[PDB]
This record gives structure tokens, C-alpha cells and sequence, in this order.
């Protein structure tokens, strides 16, 4: 009888099981909380397999009695208390590189999505309107302007952060970063310009774009305060974390105009609707459902990775086995 | 009293005038044929000015008793009769800088929107959907794929698709194009793949975008027997022509899934409306209103420049002055 | 009996002869000079093979009484009066691509040999200086500069120099380019500055690149009066034609101090020596023999390339045939 | 009366004091051991700047009575025993950015020296030799290879590292790197494969580079048994450091042709010669006075930076103030 692993927030674990088939037994539960875990689960639970739709507070994490291992089949991690999971002796990791350059492809999509407005564009042509002349063509896509010369500004300059850079630099971005955890000189390396204070990079950015994970520092790191040391009419991108923008502070900034667009894969309360929330009637909005990350091969690719780093805890020996663990310290 | 210019498809001189002030007098016709041209221009104008909303074959020119030039503010001519033009000694000229950047934007931009569904994803939301869990986004964003590895195919290795090629490198593409007037080793200074013909870049090509003029010899140059060249499940994108594309061929293409999807900024008959055409219900496409041009400076600069030429035609000779004029052969 | 052709200035023609075993009987002359051909060539030779070390004018030319084909191994055909082999009706062809990245490979090591003196430090190891404190590093190393922010100029934005463009991007130079030949819009495409005049390229240029061919009406387009235009202290590289620069001018300038060094693989009288010519005694002075464009597939390709032009001509019809005939327009 | 700091290998203090005056005494003692330093330093010196041509042993640094700080005026600190130091009490600190893109540059200019043979060439013209024929040329640039599609090998991904792998991917190498401290995915974000092991790097190389530091685990990285692991016919450069290579086994493979080629930077023993170790007669090799690092620009970023972290040292708290500690968890 081998250890159990249960997918908390899901039904489907058809890629994992040929790797775990001889190694642990395999349940799901489908649950987006804690209180609709099946109790056989929560009490014999050695491993657990999840994504962002449920969180683990110290409280849930206290519910397990032998869990030992979760693993996050992703690279975002927010929605687990890994302190507190370190402190009841579970380790808890991440699959950090299936989706870089999926999010960042996302993430250009959505940064020449409100410059050029191709998708305000289709929903105008879906609605009916039409554009005959060269003079209707002005006005329906007034607002679209030219890439070369403007400034955009990444907060966060990790993995996803550069594969942005590296993309915009070629549409002729003048790109900055700030990131006060890195050391000195990355910029250099990459033949960026580097900014010390998040004021510095809101200051000279007309498009402001987000890839660092949500942390005890940084809740909603865009808020009314640092929304006001924005650039009158600038953009900002996020398929981060929902959890880094005040939408309050956003939705009044988009309906004054002070930011002309917003493109949105993440929010503070997902599903999102356009009928719910304070982004209900916001206007200059471009939303994704949380997809920024998703191709079939990184889907794969997460899947794979998860269920291995779940075998190396089971057949080895807690935390020195573990390729991606993330809470090394607090364990 | 001056020679008389006219802005024969639009209303708006504004941007033009203070280039012409003390050259020409300046009307327009907002005329979207000839037949609504007032014919004190037809008989009396020595200059036209128009954009890409009307059409001047040898018959239309024949009716313009004193035009000696011809501008087109922006870079394509296929809707003048250019070496029937000449013939009648009128130069034609354009305008091919101002918007190479903004096309190439907006065509990387339509091209992530078909690997990354990203405009699609936003309709799913305004429509409704609910996308609670993560196989809820793999169901919606279901044909979401990783772009490196994948192949782009630019058919016209112009400026334009320079510019394309140059963006696609970024993302990962594999980047082939197909321009059978160029010469020799143009891919070698660029670090690109070059093949001999049309059915070769097809072959290749997970996703086709189209950079080339509208000439006598292409017309549909995307038809029933070269779409069946295309691999299957292949991407199309067209911010060039709309004659370029046999419209019947790729419904039926689009339809029965051979083609995955088309972005098109262009069509056969503009302006285009999702409920009138042979696309009337062709799944899998994005499509906007002719706009990937635009940008506020790229429009007031080609303006200007178009102005500029319209002065240097009226004040120097005919056609040693002009900077661009496209039938100096014809004329 | 086949149709004779000749390697005129060289010995070597066994890359050629499977190519034209059953076309040509093939001879060669290793002739520096028309002088030291054979009669039997310039009486029955029908087609040509010819390098860069002999130079035919309409005098060398019209000694020759059967050719019709002459081929160049290799892009530039300045050695060749071409528009009077067209009126005597002989077709003159290159092969323009096979060296392209070689040539801007080439240039870029002499650019970072100018900036970063590798070549200078070693002679100096090799002559016996000792390098023991960093204060003799500085001094030893004097004049190296950090390449970020400069600005470098090209004259020519051809294949070879668009390649050097697109290589030098990623040092961080400041990429201008001077092309009076090119349509307009060419450096939007690539992302680069373009100016209308050698005196504005050369102005802003701290180091000066040539990537042109050697026409009728820039030999010596660097010169006393438009060196005095360029930056003090100011870089010259030429791997194109030597003809190109007034050495006299040049030697001056680098022993003034005006041009601070100079990378030639090209010079007016070849081979160049150290001890003849107006360079004897220039400092600061880089120099390789005409190799920039030489790599073994580069031979290679470039050689199979003319001896199917040659094949090409004599079997087909002229100047139809030919893939990269030169001179249509005389012939 | 300030606390004391001395520039122990050097003469030059003139860019520090500016920044020192009002702060610390400053004297120099151009001492290439600690044998040659006044004891007047050993014991009051408070603070300490040094290059790379001393060295300190836990024995050297047990003479210091009151040395509180050493900052190395520049990125690598080999030569320094840290973790005695911090044993010992003594905060060591680096200056890391100033240098990356220079280094970078120097790598490429001796890549591209070994690829094009410029510099081999240009001694060919120094000694004489006389380059006629198209066929002189070949011979004495043979050995000169195609760019594209051969693979550079990168040790040590980091700010350099990266720097090269940037430029490099410019001229069409096939970039790989081995390092196996970073994080899962840092290839992804920059597009490029890595590899798991030295073996594998250097399988599929036909270039080698190295961009690490000089560690307890990697001295003679390059040895006897993995020269033998390198493709035949291989590059080595090394601008790193010269204690990573066994000069032994590189003499041998470079005499046998197992490596075609050299260009070193650094050296196990400093100053180089070309009539002293083991080199003494190696064919095939580049080599630069330790100056790869070394721009004014680069050398005035650097010292200052060095002096303002000497300041923050006496008038702060060790290790707080410190922006370059590189023994924090000794100390
Ligand atoms: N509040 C913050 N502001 C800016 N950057 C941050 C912040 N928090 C984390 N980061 C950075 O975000 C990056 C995440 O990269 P990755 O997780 O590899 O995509 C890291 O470089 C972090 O240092
Ligand atoms: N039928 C065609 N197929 C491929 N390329 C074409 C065709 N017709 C024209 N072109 C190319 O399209 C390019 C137009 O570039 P531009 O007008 O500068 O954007 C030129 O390089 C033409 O040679
Ligand atoms: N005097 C000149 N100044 C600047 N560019 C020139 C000059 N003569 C020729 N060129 C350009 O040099 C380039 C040669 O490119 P390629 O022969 O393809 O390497 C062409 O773009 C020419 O227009
Ligand atoms: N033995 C080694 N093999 C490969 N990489 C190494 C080795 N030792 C250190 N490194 C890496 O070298 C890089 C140094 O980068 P930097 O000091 O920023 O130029 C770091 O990424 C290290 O992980
Ligand atoms: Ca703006
Ligand atoms: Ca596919
Ligand atoms: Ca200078
Ligand atoms: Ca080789």
C-alpha cells in the first residue's frame, strides 16, 4: 500500500500518472477550498498536487495530518502559506520554467493590444460599427500610437521579466526594470537601464508591465498613491498576480483617463466578469481569464515536472531530493 | 490664381494646408467614386491628393481634363491604373515610409492574438463565460501554442516584412520568407531562410503573413489550389492586401479547419462587416477596420510628406522633383 | 571540341571542373596582367573566371576575340571596365552573396580590435613588454574605450553592411548609415537612423565603416577634405575597396592624431606591405591582406556558384540565363 | 586623525580621494606581496583597496591588527582567502558591473580573432609575408571558418556570460551554457539551451568560453582529462580566469591540434610571456595582458565605486552599509 497524493484543486491527472502509477496512490478532489476535501484525503494525505484556484492558509495546512509534500503545478506560489507549511514540516515547491516565454508572448500580445487596439478594433467590427472612409478609420482607432521611443517599464526583471525585455527591445521600447533584489549590474548584461525606486520607473514609463510574484511586501503594489506617480495617459499590463493592483485605485484612474488602457490576465477576485467587481464599468479594459501562461506543450510540461519533483519526495529524502522547493529555510 | 489641388476620397485638409497655402488651391471631394467628383476638379485640377477608399482606372483618369500629378498619402497604388497614368502623362507617387513600424506592430500583434487567443479570450469573458477552474482556461484557451520551434512564412521581404522578420526573431519563430524579386543573398545580411517559391514557404510555414504589394500578378494569391499547400492547422495573416486572398477559399478553409485561424487587417471588399461576405460565418477569425497603419505621428507624417510632394510637383519639374514617384517608367 | 574558358589571375580549378567537365575545356593563366596571357585564350577563349588581382579596361578587353561570359569569384567588379565589356558585347557577372557574414564578421573583429586594442596588446606581449602592475595595464591598454553610446557609421547599407548594422546593435553602438541610393523608409525597417549626406555620417561617427562598392564616382571618397570632417580622434575601418580611401589623407590623419586608428583589409596598391606605400610609417595602423572575405565554405560556395554561371552561359542564352549578370543595362 | 586605508597593490590614488579626504588618511604601497608593506599599515590600516596582483592568505591577512574592510577594485576576489578573512573579522567586498560589457567585448574581439585569424594575419604582414594571389590569401588564412551554425559553449552564466551570449547570438552561433548554480529556466527567458554538465558543454562546442569565477571547486576546470572531452579542432578563450586552465594540458592539445586555437586573457602565472611557462612554444595562441576588464570609463567607474564603498565601511555599520559584501555569511 503505497503513500497517497492527492490533486487538491482539480479532476484531471491523466499526465501524472504514468509517472506515480507505482509510487503513490493517486485521488483528486475537485475543491476549490479546503472545507471540500474528502477527510480521508486531509488525514492520509502524504502529497498533494495543486493549482492557484485554492489557498492554504496556516489553518488549512493544519487540517493535514500527514501531508509531508505540496507542489504548486506552477511557478506562482502566493496562495500557500509556505512559512507556515515550513514550520509544520511540509515542503512545498513550484515548477518555475514550463511557461516563461508563454506568459511573456502573452504579455506582449496584451502591450500591442492597447497600442495598436486590435482587439478594441474587432469587438468595434462585432458590434457593427462601420469604417469606410480614412477619416472613420482615424476616429475608431484613435488612440493606437507609435511604439518606437515610448518607455516601458517592468517591475520585476526574473525570468518572465527579461523574455519581456528582450521582445520589446526589438519593436524599438525603450525598456527599464526595477527589481531591488538583484544584484548590481544585471542591467549591464542585458544593455538595459536599471531604475533604484518603483517612483522612478512609474515616472518614466508610459507602459508599465508586472512579472514579480505576490509577497508579503508588495500587496497591491499599484495603489491610489503609486497610481498618482503614473504618467498622465500610460498603460499598465499585468499577468502576474490580481493581488499587486488596488482595482478601486485602477478602475477610477481608467474612467479619468489618467491611464488610458489597462490589460489584464490576473485580478483580485477571480473567475473575473465584466458584470462583477470594481472594474464593472471601467472603461479601456482588455481582460484574459488567467490564461498568460497556457500552451499545450508548457501544460504538459508543468504536469511532468510536478508529478517527478512528487516521486523525488516519496522515494527520497525530504528536502535535499526536491529540485524546485521553495521553502527550504522555513523547513 | 493658383493650380488647383484635390483631396479626392476624404474631407480633411487640415494637416496639408499650411504646405500648400501659397501653392495651390486646396478642395476636397469626399468622394468615394468618381462619379461624386464635382467637376470643376475633374476639369481644372492640376493635383490630386487620396487615400485608398476610391479607385482611378483608365477611365476614371480619362475624365481629369488638367491633372499632372497623382499622390497617395501612404504606400500602396494598386487602386490607380499607374502605367495607364503615365500613359496619360500624369505621375503618381506615394508615401511608403511613415507606417512600415506601425503595419509591423500590428501584424505581430494579429499574430499573437491567433497563438495566444488573447482577443478571443476577452470575448469569451464579454460574452460570459465563467473560467473557474485551471481545465476551464485549457478548455477555453484550447489551441493556445508555444510559438518557439513554430515556423513564420513572409511572403514580401519588403520593409515592411523586414520589420516583421526582425520582431519574429525575438519571440522564438523560426522565420522563412519568399520574395522572388530581390536579389542575391539578401537573407544572408539579415540571418534568415530564403526559399525559391511560393509553395515552399506554404509548405513550411506554420504560420503565413503577407507583406507584398498588390500587383497584376498576385491577385489571389492566396487561392483554393495554394491554400491546399498550406500545412494543416497553418495561421494566416494579412495587414497588406485584400486582393491578395481568394475570401471563398479560405471560409471554406477556416470552416473545415484546415486553416486554424486568419487575423485580417484587409479584405476583398472593404469596408468589411461580419455579416455580409463569403467570411459571414468563418470561424477562428480576427479581423480589424484597414487600421494597422495608423498611428497619430505615422498619419500626420504621411500628411505632410504627401503635401510636400503635391508642392514639389507644382513648383520644380515633373518628374525629376519628386522623392516618390512610382511610374516613372510608364511616364 | 567544347568552348574554352580560362581562370585568368589564378591556378587553382578543381572546385570548377565538375562543374564544367563536359561543358568547357577549362584553362587557367595565373596572370597578374593581360600581358601574360596566352594567345590562345585571348583568340578562343568564349568565357572567363577572374578574381581581384587583374584588371581589365576596354584595352585589356578588347584583346580578347571570342569572349562572351566573364565571371567574377566574388561580389565587387571594380577590376572590370564593365560598361565597355558591354559594348563590346561580352555579359560580366559576380557571385555577391557567398561572403556577406563572412566580410561583416571580419569587419566587426577589426571594429572591436580598434576599441579594445587586443590585436596592439599582443604584438606587445610578442615584442617583450611586461604588463606586471594594473597601472601598466592602463598604460599598455591606453586608448581602449567603452563601446556603449558610441556611435558608429556606415557607408553602404547593403547586404555586408546591414549585417554588420544588425551585429553591431548588440555591443550597444549607435547605429547610423549613409546610402544616397536607397528608397526611402529602408532604415525604418531595421531600426536605424539613416543621414542624407557623407558629411553628416561622418560627423557623428566615432568610428567609420565602408561596406560600398567602388564606382565611378567614389574613388577616394575618403579624402583630405572629408577627413577633416570626421570626429577627432575619430575610427576608419574599410573592408570593402581600397580605392576607396586617399591613403596619403589617412597617414596624415593617424600621425596628427586626427584619426585615432584605422583597420584596413583593403588598400589601394595590393599586396600592401609595411614598408612600401603612403602607410610605411602611419601609427595606429591594423591592417590583413585582403581575407575579410575568406572562409572555406565562403571559397567554396563562391566558386561553385560562377562555375555554374559559366555553365549557365554557355549552354543557355545570354544574358537571359544568368543569375547575376552586372551588366544588363550595357550589354 | 581618520582611520587609515591603503591601496596595497597599487601607486594611483588620485580618483579615490576626492572621495576619501574628509573620511580616511590614504596611503599606497605598490607592494606585489605583504612582504613589501610598510608595517606601518599592518598595523593601523583600518581599511583596504587592492587589484589583482596580491594575494592574501589567511596568513597575510593575520598581520593585519585593526583592518576592518577589504574592497577589491574590481569583480573577481580569488586572490583574497574570504572566509578567513571573515574569520578573521574583515568585511571583503568587489566591484562587479563596472566591467561586464568591456570583458564581454574583449571576449568577442578574441573569438572573432581565432574565426577570422585578424590578428594572426596582421602579424603575417608584420613579418613580411606577401599575400598576392587569391591563392596566398587562402593559405595564409587558412584555418579562417564560417560563423553560423558552429556552437559556442559558455561556462558561467552570469552578467558576462550573458553579455556574451547576446552578442554572440548576433553573428548566428549556436549558443549553449553550462552553469550549474542557476535556477531551473534562466535559459528560457533569454532564449538559449543549456546543459547539465561540463561534459556536455564541451561535447558540443566547437568554441569554449569561460565567464566564471575562480572557486575551491573549479580550479583547472579546463585539465588533461576534459581537454580530451572538447570536439577536435576546438576554440578555448578565456578572459576569466587564468587559475580555471591547466597551461600543461592546453600546451599539448594546442602542439597536437587537438585545439586549433587559443586566446587567453588571463594566466595561471601573471605577467605572461611569450618565452617563460608553459606555453613557452604552443602554436596557435592569443594572448592579452590581463586587459580584457579595462576601459577609462570602465577603470573610473570602478575606483570610485571601490572608494565610496571604503566610505560606507568607516562612517556606516559593517556589513549593513556595504553594497558589495561578498563574505556576509563568514563575517
Ligand atoms: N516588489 C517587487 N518589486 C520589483 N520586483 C520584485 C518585487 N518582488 C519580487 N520581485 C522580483 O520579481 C522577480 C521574479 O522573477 P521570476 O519569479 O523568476 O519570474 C525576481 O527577480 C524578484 O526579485
Ligand atoms: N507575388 C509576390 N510574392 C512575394 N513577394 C512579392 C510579390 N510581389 C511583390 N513582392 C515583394 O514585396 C515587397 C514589398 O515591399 P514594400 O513595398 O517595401 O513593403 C518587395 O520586396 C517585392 O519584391
Ligand atoms: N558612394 C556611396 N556612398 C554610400 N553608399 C554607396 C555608395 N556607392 C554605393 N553605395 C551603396 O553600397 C551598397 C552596396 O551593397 P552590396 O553591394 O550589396 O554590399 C548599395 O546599397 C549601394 O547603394
Ligand atoms: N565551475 C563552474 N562552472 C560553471 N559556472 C560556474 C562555475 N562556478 C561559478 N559559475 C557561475 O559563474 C557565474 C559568474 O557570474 P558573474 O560573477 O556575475 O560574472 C555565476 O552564474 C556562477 O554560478
Ligand atoms: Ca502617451
Ligand atoms: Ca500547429
Ligand atoms: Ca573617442
Ligand atoms: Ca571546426
Amino acid at each position: 500500500h503505497m503513500p497517497l497524493v492527492a490533486l487538491l484543486d482539480g479532476r484531471d491527472c491523466t499526465v501524472e500518472m504514468p509517472i506515480l502509477k507505482d509510487v503513490a496512490t493517486v485521488a483528486f478532489c475537485d475543491a476549490q477550498s479546503t472545507q471540500e476535501i474528502h477527510e480521508k484525503v486531509l488525514n492520509e494525505a502524504v502529497g498533494a498536487l495543486m493549482y492557484h484556484t485554492i489557498t492554504l492558509t496556516r489553518e488549512d495546512l493544519e487540517k493535514f495530518k500527514a501531508l509531508r509534500i505540496i507542489v504548486r503545478i506552477g511557478s506562482g506560489f502566493d496562495n500557500i502559506d509556505i512559512k507556515s507549511a515550513g514550520d509544520l514540516g511540509i515542503a512545498v515547491c513550484n515548477v518555475p520554467a514550463a511557461s516563461v516565454e508563454e506568459t511573456a508572448d502573452s504579455t506582449l500580445c496584451h502591450i500591442l493590444n492597447l497600442y495598436r487596439r486590435a482587439t478594441w478594433l474587432h469587438q468595434a467590427l462585432r458590434e457593427g460599427t462601420r469604417v469606410q472612409s480614412v477619416e472613420q478609420i482615424r476616429e475608431v482607432a484613435s488612440g493606437a500610437a507609435r511604439i518606437r521611443g515610448e518607455t516601458l517599464g517592468i517591475i520585476g526583471f526574473g525570468r518572465t521579466g527579461q523574455a519581456v525585455a528582450l521582445r520589446a527591445k526589438a519593436f524599438g521600447f525603450n525598456v527599464l526594470f526595477y527589481d531591488p533584489y538583484l544584484s548590481d549590474g544585471v542591467e549591464r548584461a542585458l544593455g538595459l537601464q536599471r531604475v533604484s525606486t518603483l517612483q522612478d520607473l512609474l515616472f518614466h514609463s508610459d507602459c508599465v508591465t508586472l512579472h514579480c510574484g505576490l509577497n508579503e511586501h508588495n500587496h497591491h503594489l499599484i495603489n491610489d498613491f503609486t497610481v498618482k506617480q503614473m504618467r498622465q495617459g500610460a498603460f499598465l499590463v499585468n499577468t502576474a498576480r490580481g493581488g499587486l493592483v488596488d482595482e478601486k485605485a485602477l478602475a477610477q484612474a481608467l474612467k479619468e483617463g489618467r491611464i488610458r488602457g489597462a490589460a489584464l490576465d490576473v485580478h483580485e477576485s477571480e473567475p473575473f466578469s465584466f458584470s462583477q467587481g470594481p472594474l464593472k464599468d471601467a472603461p479601456n479594459l482588455i481582460c484574459t481569464p488567467h490564461a498568460a501562461w497556457y500552451s499545450e506543450q508548457a501544460s504538459i510540461e508543468m504536469r511532468e515536472e510536478a508529478a517527478r519533483e512528487i516521486r523525488r519526495a516519496i522515494t527520497g529524502r525530504i528536502p535535499d531530493s526536491l529540485k524546485n522547493c521553495v521553502n527550504k529555510d522555513h523547513l
